[PDB]
């Protein structure tokens, strides 16, 4: 009744998909973890570059788990995903992302493994730091992940395990973290740790620096690692 030969883009713009709800929960760090994070963030250390070794070690442990889980669950052999790590600096956003195709984490794994449960070595490690230990000793005390706060003001962890949905963990320290369901970009099995770098820590976006610290500290990953470099415009 109202003939048309051509429409403007706004006229044929599709209706939005239904808005999704994401459930968010907020948790306090275990008291000694909170102490540790306050000590890490607010103290000068000479050797901050070991954060990357700690996050790559976590990824390598998650990748090893794939191989062994196949002994009680052979279907993982059928995945076509390569077992690998990618490092992804974004100079536009000032973030460094460590991506793996390991086993991932469930929601309860994020809550229990990344903040609420005591690590037995945490008090000993804070005393070793007081007595002048090098921050590099952190992984030997079972709290390596929190080294990310040597260089990052905020950390976001996106993760997907076969036995659960995709979740995001996030914390800017200050004593709390959040876990929420993540209905955004499905990432497939594995974990992405997104470091929001502090203003004076932007050297960890540079490709030569990243290659230097991988070669110095992470030579026995056991899986291919790949550094994605944004082409300079
Ligand atoms: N990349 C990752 N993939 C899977 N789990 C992780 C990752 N990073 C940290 N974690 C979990 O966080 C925990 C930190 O302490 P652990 O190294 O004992 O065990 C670690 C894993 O359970
Ligand atoms: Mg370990
Ligand atoms: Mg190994």
């Amino acid at each position: 009744l109202v003939p048309r030969g051509s429409h403007m883009p706004e006229e044929t713009q599709t209706q939005d998909q239904p808005m999704e709800e994401e459930e968010v929960e907020t948790f306090a760090f275990q008291a000694e973890i909170a102490q540790l994070m306050s000590l890490i963030i607010n103290t000068f250390y000479s050797n901050k570059e070991i954060f990357l070794r700690e996050l790559i070690s976590n990824s390598s442990d998650a990748l090893d788990k794939i191989r062994y889980e196949s002994l009680t669950d052979p279907s993982k052999l059928d995945s076509g995903k390569e077992l690998h790590i990618n490092l992804i600096p974004n100079k536009q956003d000032r973030t460094l992302t460590i991506v793996d195709t390991g086993i991932g984490m469930t929601k309860a794994d994020l809550i229990n493994n990344l903040g609420t449960i005591a690590a037995s070595g945490t008090k000993a490690f804070m005393e070793a730091l007081q007595a002048g230990a090098d921050i590099s000793m952190i992984g030997q005390f079972g709290v390596g992940f929190y080294s990310a706060y040597l260089v990052a003001e905020k950390v976001t962890v996106i993760t997907k395990h076969n036995d659960d949905e995709q979740y995001a963990w996030e914390s800017s320290a200050g004593g709390s973290f959040t876990v929420r369901t993540d209905t955004g970009e499905p990432m497939g099995r594995g974990t992405k740790v997104i470091l929001h770098l502090k203003e004076d820590q932007t050297e960890y976006l540079e490709e030569r620096r990243i290659k230097e610290i991988v070669k110095k500290h992470s030579q026995f990953i056991g899986y291919p690692i790949t550094l994605f470099v944004e082409k300079e415009r």
